């Protein structure tokens, strides 16, 4: 049959309750490996200490600048903390050319510094010297709140001279090379962490941050005794899991499919960020493409006919997956339209089913990691039912028509003894860097 042979292929994307439970428990075990001194260095899940600590509430009053780098698109923000407490923000967006992302680190940071300069000119404040927080969305071994070494680029970044170097130093050196303004860089955080802190400001039960964007990652508050990499037992510290690398020691092998290996082999970082490659917005559009090329070379789609755009890597953009999915066949009709194609009414349906297969597997995979984080925190405390708040940001989670609903329901089935509240960050990845800076300044 025509339709059933297609479902057979699509069916491989399914994950049973038991699969997701198995993925979850293994995540918890990799988490524990990343935390312990004995196994940390070999851990796929690095559980990197952030120096962001549980602390009495409050910060300095004043103006704070934040930068947010985590993709081709980035953001400068001016945040005003006033006191009872109020936080007001102003932002601008900047798009980074390919040139600046695949040349040197100096070039990337000079662009960045040019953007800051623009931001300050347009807010009549170029003569002010302010504290600055930096949300830097790549794996970093922190040595303190304001010092961190880039372990490796992810999500397709390549700038040379950065890995192994203090990223804060590179920011400052670029600022000084320009000589057009001055800033005190006082903090550097992951986007998870910034999202968590921005969320915590609104709801003090927010102790987890998650991003499902171009990439996928989470952070959470750990007891200090469990954070063996940092001396001390008292209080809590935020740990940047870098769960994107889950599977990099083979933990997911049984779940990986042909199209996953192919996305991985042609990615900027083969063999790394495998769990992220199942989920992130960087890759979800490409997985879909590769599936359609299977259904075309099975003679099961576009009467066996595939365009030049579809023969070419990157053409099926994650934004398309989101639109396809958002019953009269009209958007689907007008994403395919441009790609040089003529859906039957059946192709519209098939394409939609593919999008949905890849997207559903992402929400389900993602849900298992977060359940792991959440269920581990519950277990570490004295909870029958743990009430917890999770701050979330990212273009997949926000904009993807039903990714979020599928994710929510899957998460909830795996965390039957927690009641979870999701706070969707308006601009948390940037705002949280200002708020951490304000707390850092208080000391
Ligand atoms: O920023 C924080 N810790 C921190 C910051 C800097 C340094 Cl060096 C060390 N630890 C803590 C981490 O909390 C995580 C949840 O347990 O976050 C905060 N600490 C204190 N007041 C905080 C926050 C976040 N918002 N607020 C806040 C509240 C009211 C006004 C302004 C702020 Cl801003
Ligand atoms: O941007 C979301 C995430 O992307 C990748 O997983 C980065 O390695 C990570 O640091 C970041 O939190
Ligand atoms: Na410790």
């Amino acid at each position: 049959s025509s339709n059933s042979q297609v479902e057979q292929i699509l069916a491989e994307f399914q994950l049973q309750a038991a699969d997701l439970k198995k993925v979850m428990r293994r995540m918890q075990k990799e988490m524990d490996r990343g935390l312990r001194l004995e196994t940390h260095a070999a851990a796929s899940v690095k559980m990197l200490p952030t120096y962001v600590r549980s602390t009495p509430e409050g910060s300095e009053v004043g103006d704070f600048l934040s930068l947010d780098l985590g993709g081709t698109n980035f953001r400068v923000m001016l945040v005003k903390v006033g006191e009872q407490w109020s936080v007001k923000t102003k932002h601008q967006m900047y798009s980074i050319p390919e040139d600046a992302m695949t040349g040197t680190a100096e070039m990337l940071f000079d662009y960045i510094s040019e953007c800051i300069s623009d931001f300050l000119d347009k807010h009549q404040m170029k003569h002010k010297k302010l504290p600055l927080g930096f949300t830097f969305s790549f794996p970093v071994r922190h040595e303190d709140i304001d010092k961190g070494i880039l372990l490796n680029w992810t999500k397709g970044f390549k700038a040379s001279g950065a890995e192994g170097n203090n990223v804060v130093g590179l920011l400052r050196d670029a600022i000084k090379r320009r000589g057009d303004f001055e800033m005190d860089v006082v903090a550097m955080v992951n986007d998870t962490v910034a999202t968590m802190i921005s969320c915590y400001y609104e709801d003090h039960q927010c102790e987890v941050g998650m991003i499902v964007g171009t990439g996928c990652n989470a952070c959470y508050m750990e007891e200090m005794q469990n954070v063996e990499l940092v001396e001390g037992d008292e209080g809590r510290m935020c740990v940047n899991t870098e769960w994107g690398a889950f599977g990099d020691s083979g933990e997911l092998d049984e779940f990986l499919l042909e199209y996953d290996r192919l996305v991985d082999e042609s990615s900027a970082n083969p063999g790394q960020q495998l769990y992220e490659k199942l989920i992130g917005g960087k890759y979800m559009g490409e997985l879909v493409r590769l599936v359609l090329l299977r259904l075309v070379d099975e003679n099961l789609l576009f009467h066996g006919e595939a365009s030049e755009q579809l023969r070419t890597r990157g053409a099926f953009e994650t934004r398309f997956v989101s639109q396809v999915e958002s019953g009269d066949r009209k958007q689907i009709y007008n994403i395919l339209s441009t790609l040089g194609l003529r859906p039957s009414t059946t192709d519209c349906d098939i394409v939609r089913r593919a999008c949905e297969s890849v997207s559903t597997r992402a929400a389900h995979m993602c849900s298992a990691g977060l359940a792991g984080v959440i269920n581990r925190m519950r277990e570490s405390r004295s909870e029958d039912v743990m009430r917890i708040t999770v701050g979330v940001d990212g273009s997949v989670y926000k904009l993807h028509p039903s990714f979020k609903e599928r994710f929510h329901a899957s998460v909830r089935r795996l965390t039957p003894s927690c009641e979870i509240t999701f706070i969707e960050s308006e601009e948390g990845s940037g705002r949280g860097a200002a708020l951490v800076s304000a707390v850092a300044c208080k000391k």
